[PDB]
């Protein structure tokens, strides 16, 4: 869906390393400190 991911986060773009590895995802947002792809 949003599919949250182990990696940690700061900001938004803290994820993009990590959730453009996912089918159909880019940068995802940072909620709770963890990434939502």
């Amino acid at each position: 869906g949003s599919v949250v991911i182990g990696q940690r986060c700061y900001r938004s773009p803290d994820c993009y390393s990590a959730c453009k590895k996912l089918v159909g995802k880019a940068t995802g947002k940072c909620t709770n400190g963890r990434c939502d792809c």
